[PDB]
């Protein structure tokens, strides 16, 4: 049986293929302590012991906008998702990666460098997160959009042909909205500026914000009332009342111009990807809109891109957005339909094959 | 039961002999996938399954201008004729084709050797497509103007003899004034470069297109005002106007050199192979111009042909262009006549008969 | 009852004796085919069915100058006559053929032989054209100037007795004006060829020919207007106009050296034939000038025989040409009326008497 | 001096009586520009400069079967020939002008009128191709076949003296067999369509090809190997191949019936132009075959003319074809024979004579 | 004094005729501030002024792919040229323009309306690029190839006609070699999304980028070894190392699939277009490939485009490739010398014909 491994920039999702949801999802940190040991402790903490303990830790995310930046932390939690979270033996089973389009080729490189020499799998492969969506939506056309922690990206697949040329990849997703979320939070006089503090105002965003239909018709309400204000218990006791900041932090991704990026939004964007495909598979890229990751896990936000591309896309194109209720995973279970397939058990890159060719065996064998 | 293949440059006419209409009309494409396939899709689609999928495929026409110019794409369009149009096993059936008049030597040679050794026809036959289309109008003396994808060509025929040396033949047909509409949409900010998209121009043309019965008279009018201007919707919900393009790209067929050509329109080539036969023979052929082809299903050219060559002609002749409305299908109607006669039953040429003479054979029994 | 065939260069003439006209008048043409034959027609055509398909046909005439030199054409050509015009069995019906003076015995013999061998004919009888031209008229005195379409010829009878001796015979008729006609017509830039056009030039010739009263004082005049000037429509609609030409291939019959023969005109061979007659008969011939046959039939010609045999005779002769209306079938005409006489009854050549003396017995019963 | 120029369908040779070879030979053409000029380029162009840049041109020859058709265009040849190859004054130089046989009169009557009106010689003269040819060979007697680019004709002479009634004229020449050669090229598969193209194919005709002195045993051998077949660099680099088409085109010259031409070969006329002659002349034409023209160059014409006229001749006959090396100027060298002879220069047409009889004082002063 | 003025999709090139080298080369771009001002700074800035400023703001080109998109930007182009780059008076010089061939109708017709309603200029005149070029090579015949920013087209000329039938146009040039530069320079994990970010990638390619004469043999050498990999100082200190990506971003020329796109690379529509032309002419065009514009001016490409015509074309012919070392201005240079010309002085368009016929007046007089 194989391991499926989405190493998001947020979370980790690991898991057996033939499963339906992820054995493990923890969060994809490493902490280490910041003050004087008195007490006669561990030197690092992963993912949700790290959580637990954040009030006494420097919380380190190794992977950045989709590109492993610490691969010495990255290999804690690669450890730790194998031996104390799934409590496997690498070394048996192949082992299904994923990463964003339009990445680094040395990061893929130093994933099966690591996978083969450090954990010592037998077979491995890489595949694109938008992709695997795709399977776990059970179609074989369609544009991704996928959304997680690191990387908004679209990718235009047609009877099972990705189109590369129109595939888009922006570097603005969860934690860039996490990141001027606190930045607003500071016009109500709440300072968050620590790592930990982070992880709060990360839970704030995930409970609290939505996105709204019309941002100017939101703000001329939430600016006439208090309909709009919701309240939240921080972790010592202290209630936080937030109004606009709800729905002007997801307002980001529609117009990136609020944390200074000259990009357009995710809605010209998926546009503009369509646009760049051949006009006699635009209708149907037109009806199969499919939304996954966490950044699309907000309310109003299928609604919000059904009518912002309503607006671009000529009156008689039929949009239609495709927001299951377990985007959040789709990676993951896509990801593991495909490592079931009988037809994919040749697609593995074998132990055998690596040592033939190095390290960069994965740039023929995975798209 | 026989079989009857019109293998156009445009569309394949293909079914049983005795019967009114073909049964199977699909294009003359082979589509090839130019993209990458990233979901685990065949190596290409012939006819009407290239058609659909034209977004992502490269599409080849095997013929070109009446000639056979890729063998083995001509075999996959034969191969989908015979089992998945008709559904019948060749072998057992006599097979008449088609061709265009003053053709290489070696194509219909290639066209005897595939069918008696690719396909094992019991008997086949090589007919002249506008014989077949005087056949289908029920005459034994007109002058026939074919006009289909690749070529234009004019055979007088007078009490069932051929003129052989009044017969004119023009690589001007459907395919040339395809390109040239694309070529003049240009000029209004229309750009249709793939093959997908030349597709979308021929659909244009076939439903948008006309002949103007006076060409200049025509322009003027087209130039003080809009009431010539019509609409077209894209496969992706685009709109186009096109104004005096409707008439100008099938003014190409009257003035030839619209696309650099130095030949005569074929008004003038009509008059030209009449005055090339014997005077006791002209004013039979000036009652009976039978047209036939697609290109010749244009709104108003049977008007233009009638008032071009009354001009040409002598004033005491009487001009008759004879237009069925079925004449996009009179090769493969005339065909379907031809192969039910039982005094064409002595005119195959049998496996007998080749195995004694080889491909040559077809050159001393098919005019 | 009796067959008259009056089997001329140009027409059969062909019907019951007792009769007042032939009942089936007909070219003496057998055509072929000389095109391709495409449509799935017979392998030759005879009379008024070969003119009327002549565009596709090459044509000839199986008797020149008098002379039968096609003797499988002649035959096709007097099957035709029996079988299709007259519908009648020639084995039932005595037959009297035509012939001109002079010819080769052998012709004669031949003709003798297919009718009594081949058709089965239970009597024949082969009379001279001129003999017959003088019992058209009711006279028993007279030199008869007999010309058709291949000879011209001169018996004096004077009577009821030939003078052999004087009898005239010239290879200079019809079709040797037709000849000429199209050598002419070339000088004002139309084109005659083939022998279907010369068909069409034997009916410009018909139509528009006549005989100038004074040749060179009509030569001036065509030259000084266009008062003479006629024109005509080809088959194809094309209009031709012709002015001197139309009395230049007359005058060849007066003047034989146009077409480079040496010999007199039809003048001067009547006035040679008379002067070889004892000079008691003179008179009584230069009375008596009977013109029969289709070349006779020009306008003016009556009136030209008239002057030039005045010029050459004594003044005291008195001469008059007898041109009867109906003398393009006197041949015919007079066969009739000898078939019919209760004195020729005897004067058959039997089935019978050429068992027991073969195909010579014509020689030694006819004329 | 005089100018001689023979002006054929195909080349003008112009030069001065006394040479013994024209000095300006150069295509009888006229080319105007078929393409839209973009850099700031003459009107027309004659002769050798329309040769050169004939990619761009129409090409349109003014003479076509010895009729001048386009008499602004013939001028502009006359007036190139006169300014620009010979470079004379035309004023002050006779200039003797040649015509084949059977022509139009209104043809010579406008040469007539152009050399007096328009280049306002002092004397013309015109005379008889074929009667050149024979001044050329230094011969009084013969039979004179003449073979240009637009016609054949043969004239019979007997010491001096023309037998204008067998005198032969046949519209095929070598204009058709480059039009033929076209035809049978796209049996290979080589398409040559325009007016410069054209051009091409005559130039393949006159390196490669051939008359066969058997042309069905020659068929069998180019139906069994290679040995016959030829390549040809065109102007582009492009390299064609050959075979039967060598021997096939020529062979229209014995065969009319290839291009559909009812008429007999070249050698049935010549021995039906001498079976119209004299039998007393008869002997000496068959010894005094000359061939002249550009058409009879051929080789292995004159070893299948002796053939095919020995068998047509009675076998007692010597037939003999005379066949100079420098027959392609034969009209030409004739003309400057005849132009500098003494007792011609009583026959020039003076511009006085011309004055008082308009320009049908060509008719009785020249044969 | 005439102003020539080319208006390139990324640089504008002005100066006065006569001129050897254009007075006035700017990039053709407007900037707009992006950021909030803060100290108490135009609302645009255009060409040189832009580029400098280009960290705060966002930059747009008017002109994409030969086409006007913006007309509001592309007068603040025009105006900034006349008045600060050239600092004229536009109301008293003639102003030549130039336009790539198979534009949209509409763009030139604006130019003109421009030209004389908002700058007044006396007189105007558009020409195509292609055409320039050659008069900049001093050549009235050749293929040109130009490849700017937005367009690559080829024009055929021969003696100073036009093919158009045989104009290709393509758009890819070097605007879309500088977004695929991007694309691929995310391999290494240099990130470049901002426009003012192209601007440095447009760079680079120009300082780096060369076309490999092989491009799969460079392909193993860049992967042996690393004398290929060179470095870049980026505008804030960081060095940058590419390797293989210096002749992959030039390779999408001669393989336009690497961008998506499905047409032919450069030398293959090169040959297309001669091919196009007719067989005469092909041998002059082979010789004289001329190529224009700033995408040609990677080193390697003339040879690259030499080794790829030359497999294409016959043996037997002579490519050769004219790349002058000032090819990047040749169609300045080339309007230049036209508009000097005496005889151009009638081809310009005055306000007084333009005001009788409304800005249509430009497609009657310009090609
Ligand atoms: N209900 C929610 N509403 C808004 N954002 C959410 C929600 N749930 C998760 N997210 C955001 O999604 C991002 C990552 O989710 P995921 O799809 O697992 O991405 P990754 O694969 O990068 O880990 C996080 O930044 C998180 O803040
Ligand atoms: N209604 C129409 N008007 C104009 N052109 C048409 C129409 N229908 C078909 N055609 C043209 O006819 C051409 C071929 O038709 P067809 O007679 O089947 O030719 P072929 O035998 O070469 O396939 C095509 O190029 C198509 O564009
Ligand atoms: N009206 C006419 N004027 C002049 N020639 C005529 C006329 N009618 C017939 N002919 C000519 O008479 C010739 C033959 O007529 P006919 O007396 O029947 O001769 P034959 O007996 O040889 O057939 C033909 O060549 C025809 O051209
Ligand atoms: N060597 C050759 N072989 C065959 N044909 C030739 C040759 N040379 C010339 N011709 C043909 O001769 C024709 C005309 O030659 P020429 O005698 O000058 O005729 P004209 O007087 O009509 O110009 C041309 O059609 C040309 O193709
Ligand atoms: N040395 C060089 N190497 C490669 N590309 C260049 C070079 N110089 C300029 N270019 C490219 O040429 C393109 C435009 O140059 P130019 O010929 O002025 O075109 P335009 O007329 O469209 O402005 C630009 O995209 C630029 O990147
Ligand atoms: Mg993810
Ligand atoms: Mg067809
Ligand atoms: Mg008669
Ligand atoms: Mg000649
Ligand atoms: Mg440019």
């Amino acid at each position: 049986t194989a391991l499926v491994c989405d190493n998001g920039s947020g979370l980790v999702k690991a898991g057996f293929a033939g499963d339906d949801a992820p054995r493990a999802v923890f969060p994809s940190i490493v902490g280490r302590p910041r003050h004087q040991g008195v007490m006669v402790q561990k030197d690092s903490y992963v993912g949700d012991e790290a959580q637990s303990k954040r009030g006494i830790l420097t919380l380190k995310y190794p992977i950045e906008h989709g590109i492993i930046t610490n691969w010495d932390d990255m290999e804690k939690i690669w450890h730790h998702t194998f031996y104390n979270e799934l409590r496997v033996a690498p070394e048996e089973h192949p082992t299904l990666l994923t990463e964003a389009p339009l990445n680094p080729k040395a990061n893929r490189e130093k994933m099966t460098q690591i996978m083969f020499e450090t954990f010592n799998v037998p077979a491995m492969y890489v595949a694109i997160q938008a992709v695997l969506s795709l399977y776990a939506s059970g179609r074989t056309t369609g544009i991704v959009l996928d959304s997680g922690d690191g990387v908004t990206h679209n990718v235009p697949i047609y009877e099972g042909y990705a189109l590369p040329h129109a595939i888009m990849r922006l570097d603005l997703a969860g934690r860039d909205l996490t990141d001027y979320l606190m930045k607003i939070l500071t016009e109500r006089g709440y300072s968050f500026v620590t790592t930990a503090e982070r992880e709060i105002v990360r839970d704030i965003k995930e409970k609290l914000c939505y996105v709204a239909l019309d941002f100017e018709n939101e703000m001329a309400t939430a600016a006439s009332s208090s309909s709009l204000e919701k309240s939240y218990e921080l972790p010592d006791g202290q209630v936080i009342t937030i109004g606009n900041e709800r729905f002007r932090c997801p307002e980001t991704l529609f117009q990136p111009s609020f944390i200074g990026m000259e990009s357009a939004g995710i809605h010209e964007t998926t546009y503009n990807s369509i646009m760049k495909c051949d006009i006699d598979i635009r209708k149907d890229l037109y009806a199969n809109n499919v939304m996954s990751g966490g950044t699309t896990m907000y309310p109003g936000i299928a609604d919000r891109m059904q009518k912002e591309i309503t607006a671009l896309a000529p009156s008689t194109m039929k949009i239609k957005i495709i927001a299951p209720p377990e985007r959040k995973y789709s990676v993951w279970i896509g990801g593991s339909i495909l490592a079931s397939l009988s037809t994919f058990q040749q697609m593995w890159i074998t132990k055998q094959e690596y040592d033939e060719a190095g390290p960069s065996i994965v740039h023929r064998k995975c798209f």
